[PDB]
This record gives structure tokens, C-alpha cells and sequence, in this order.
């Protein structure tokens, strides 16, 4: 049997363990976290996550869909809350069975771990990976108090996050060509009451987005009715606008709630512990890193947020990780050797990696800046129109990352070719009325081959 030791029980972590050891893969998994399945009286503060076809597919080949979603909320659609109108829910693709699924993140662990224990891999937990010796195959562990624990290892897969300790280790023996791009957007995990969400109505089977221009929230529910709520808010203000809001000039809970009265009115009052979670929670920092290469031969390989570390702002992080998972375990159980594994493996996702990476950092301009502007519901419209024209050449760009399994880099390809198809068509046309239709189901037909 072949052995792999894999760094990090997170999502694409435990996925690929399941997906080895179930071929029969000798597998250990490391975690530097204790086991979330045993209970303590500690609190867990866990957030949800949306879970498209992507993700859901892998957890299907994984034959451990049915239970992810019977813990998942089904969201049919997008509610957006803009100002001046009543809330709008914008439903999901084309029919009622396009939905994403908001699990929550501590939920899918436990299912996942569960997952790959049963598949016989075995999980090791409270020990984190400090250093990895290449020439000599070894690697260092060891716990919160420090204690240093050697280990041999045949084939190493990095699975430990954004801060990944594979890559780290990795650097010191190929140039990875790592772009490290910040992006000035901080964001801030907020909490609706069960109560208080009942109490304003607030629709549980649905995605909430309260876009803002510069800064917005999203609200995603729980089981219980709960949401949890992330405003995405500049670190800091620019010289430039020097009166914009950022986190710095919400320095306490008094001003974050002033903020809100004035700028998410509607959102305000389901915000019962704003104070409190405002200053007890951490301001997280968003950035893109880009990697030339994603393995040292056939030693070692990134996955998931190791690989890729992107911005939330598609929700396609864990998706994109679940996937990496499949492709990974595909090329190791088939190839001549772990190298070419590790080199086809690269191959087919890096390109797709960067083009999710790069969608994902437009795709907020798309869902804070664009959905209440004219010449965009206009080019939206005409959009809708083409998709139900011509189904299998005009797809919505967010629906083929989202609810379909093309390539990142194919979605985001023919999404520049419908973006473009609709920027020209739209141009210089108030109403719908002094628009050819057949004329851009023309260029639809000429530039988009049917899928
Ligand atoms: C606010 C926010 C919202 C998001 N929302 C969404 C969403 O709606 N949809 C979506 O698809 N994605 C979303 N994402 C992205 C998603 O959460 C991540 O991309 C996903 O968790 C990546 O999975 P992974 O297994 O690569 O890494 P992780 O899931 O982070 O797992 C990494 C694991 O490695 C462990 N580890 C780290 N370092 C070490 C070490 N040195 N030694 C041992 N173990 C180690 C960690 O403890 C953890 O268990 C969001 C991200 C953020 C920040």
C-alpha cells in the first residue's frame, strides 16, 4: 500500500485522506487543532459557508453528500437588501433545483473527519508541523507546549491553509514564485439571534447581501435560524477620502452601531450584540497568493487554501478546496509515479486556481457596486434573456462557477466573451425596447460553442 501524510484536517485535507484511504492508501493526517467531536464546555463560535455543486459534487464522489446537506440550510436564492426599495430575492439559475447550501464550517469538519476514519485513515491531532527535511524525508511536529516529535514520510500533502506550513518548508528547496497581493478590505464576523432574525422576518432560506459600494455585509443562516453576518469594510481610509469608513474610525461598539444606523438602517436592529462582538472578534485580513509551482517532484504538493489562499467574496474557497481534493486523489491513484502525479496535478489546476483567484476579486465590485446600478441591470436583463435562448452558449458566469463543474479557467474565459457580448450590445441603449435581439443571439451563437 502506498503511504501519504497529509498536514492539515481541514476541508480539502480530510476529503483527499477519505478519497486515498479508501483506495487503500496507508494515510496520516496531522492537525495542529485538538478533535472538534470531543465536547468541551468551551463555546464554539463556528461560521457557515456556501456550498455550491463544485463542492457538493466532491462530497458526493466521496459518498458523504447526503449527510452534508441534511445538516445544510438550502438557500434558493440571493435576498438583496438594497436601500430604498423592499428587500429582493433574486432566485438562484434557471429552475427551483439550482440552490447553494449554507453548511456550517464546524458541521462539515466533523462530517468529514468521521469521513475519513471510516475510510481507515487515521488522524492525529494537536501537532503541528514546524519544519520538513526534503533530502533526508523527515518532518518535525509538535504541540502547543512545544515538545518536538520526528517523523519519516514518502509522500507529503500540504493541506494546512492560508499560512501553510508545507509551503513555507517548500520554499526552502524550489522557488515557488510566491505573488503575495493584500487586499485593503478587513473583514468583521458579526451574529443574529435566533430571536432576533424571527423577530425582523428575515428570510432563512436565502442569502442576504446588503450591498454598499465600498464596504457590505453578507448573512448566511444556520440550522437554528441564526445568521452569521460578515461585514467587508476598508482597514483603513485613503488620504483621497479621508472621511470614508474604515476600521480604524470604528474604534469602539458605540461607533460601529452609529455606523450601522446610518448606513445598514434595515440591518441594525437583528444586530443585538454589535458592541460585543465588534470589539471581542478579530478584524481578518483578506489577501491573494499566487504560486508558479505547487509541488517539489514527487516529495511533496499543495492543496486548497495552501495553494491558492484567495478572497471570500466568490464563496468558492472551500468549493475550489473540495475540488482540489478530487483532482489530487485521481492523479495519485493512477499514475506511473507520485511525480507525475504531482506535475499533471499542478498542471490541470493551476490555471484553474488563478482563474477563480482572479474572479473572485472582481466579483465583489460585481455583488457591492454593480447590483443597484442602471447600466447593470440593463446588461443583467439581456443576460437573463440569452440564457434561456441559447442555454447551453450563454450561461451566466456566476452560475457556471457556482452551479456547474467547467474549469475555472474555461467559466471565466466564456465569461469575458458574454461580458464583453453584453457591454457592446447594452452600449448606448437606454431601454430594452431599441435593442436587436437577434442580433446579440447572433454574436452568442458565432463566439460561444455550445457546452
Ligand atoms: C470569512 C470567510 C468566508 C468564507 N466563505 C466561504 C464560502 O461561503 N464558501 C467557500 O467555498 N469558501 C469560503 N471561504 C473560504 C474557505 O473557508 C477556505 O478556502 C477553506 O477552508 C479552505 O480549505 P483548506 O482545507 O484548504 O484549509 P482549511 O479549511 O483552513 O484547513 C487547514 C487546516 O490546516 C490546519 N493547519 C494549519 N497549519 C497547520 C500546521 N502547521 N500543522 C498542522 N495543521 C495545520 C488548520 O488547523 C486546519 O485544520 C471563506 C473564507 C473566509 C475567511
Amino acid at each position: 500500500a502506498r503511504q501519504v501524510t497529509i498536514i492539515g484536517a481541514g476541508l480539502a485535507g480530510t476529503l483527499v485522506a477519505r478519497l486515498l484511504a479508501r483506495n487503500g492508501w496507508q494515510v496520516n493526517l496531522f492537525e495542529r487543532r485538538p478533535d472538534p467531536r470531543i465536547e468541551t464546555g468551551a463555546r464554539g463560535r463556528s461560521i457557515n459557508l456556501a456550498l455550491a455543486e463544485r463542492g457538493a459534487h466532491a462530497l458526493r464522489l466521496a459518498g458523504l453528500e447526503r449527510e452534508v446537506l441534511a445538516e445544510a440550510v438550502m438557500m434558493r436564492g440571493r435576498m438583496v437588501h438594497v436601500p430604498g426599495t423592499p428587500p429582493n430575492l433574486q432566485p438562484y439559475g434557471r429552475d427551483d433545483s439550482e440552490v447553494i447550501w449554507s453548511i456550517n464550517r464546524d458541521r462539515l469538519n466533523r462530517i468529514l473527519l468521521d469521513g475519513a476514519e471510516a475510510a481507515g485513515a487515521s488522524i492525529h491531532f494537536n501537532l503541528g508541523l514546524d519544519s520538513v527535511d526534503f533530502a533526508r524525508q523527515r518532518l518535525t511536529l509538535s504541540n502547543v507546549s512545544g515538545e518536538r516529535l520526528e517523523k519519516r514520510f514518502h509522500l507529503l500533502i500540504g493541506a494546512d491553509g492560508c499560512n501553510s506550513a508545507v509551503r513555507q518548508a517548500m520554499a526552502s528547496v524550489v522557488d515557488l514564485g510566491e505573488h503575495l497581493e493584500t487586499q485593503p478590505h478587513g473583514y468583521k464576523e458579526l451574529q443574529i439571534t435566533p430571536e432576533a432574525s424571527a423577530q425582523f422576518n428575515l428570510e432563512p432560506n436565502a442569502l442576504h447581501i446588503w450591498p454598499h459600494g465600498d464596504y457590505m455585509c453578507i448573512a448566511l443562516p444556520n440550522l437554528d435560524r441564526s445568521f452569521t453576518v460578515t461585514l467587508f469594510l476598508h482597514h483603513q481610509s485613503p488620504a483621497a477620502q479621508p472621511a470614508s469608513p474604515s476600521f480604524a474610525q470604528l474604534v469602539d461598539g458605540h461607533a460601529a452601531r452609529r455606523f450601522f444606523q446610518r448606513q445598514f438602517p434595515d440591518l441594525s436592529p437583528m444586530l443585538d450584540s454589535l458592541e460585543q462582538d465588534f470589539e471581542h472578534h478579530p478584524t481578518g485580513k483578506l489577501a491573494t497568493l499566487r504560486l508558479t509551482t505547487w509541488h517539489v517532484g514527487g516529495q511533496a504538493v499543495l492543496l486548497g487554501d495552501a495553494a491558492h489562499p484567495m478572497v471570500p467574496f466568490h464563496g468558492q474557497g472551500m468549493n475550489c478546496a473540495l475540488e482540489d481534493a478530487v483532482a489530487l486523489a485521481e492523479h495519485l491513484q493512477s499514475a506511473a509515479d507520485n511525480a507525475s502525479a504531482l506535475a499533471a496535478f499542478t498542471a490541470q489546476r493551476q490555471p484553474d486556481a488563478l482563474a477563480i483567484q482572479a474572479m473572485a476579486l472582481e466579483n465583489y465590485v460585481e455583488m457591492s457596486s454593480k447590483v443597484a446600478s442602471p447600466t447593470y441591470l440593463l446588461e443583467r436583463e439581456l443576460g437573463q434573456i440569452m440564457a434561456q435562448r441559447q442555454p447551453t452558449r450563454f450561461i451566466p458566469r456566476y452560475s457556471m462557477v457556482t452551479f456547474s463543474r467547467l474549469p475555472y479557467a474555461q467559466a471565466m474565459a466564456r465569461g469575458q466573451i458574454q461580458e464583453q457580448l453584453l457591454k457592446f450590445a447594452v452600449a448606448n441603449h437606454s431601454d430594452l425596447t431599441s435593442i436587436n435581439l437577434d442580433a446579440v443571439e447572433h454574436e452568442v451563437t458565432r463566439c460561444l460553442p455550445p457546452l
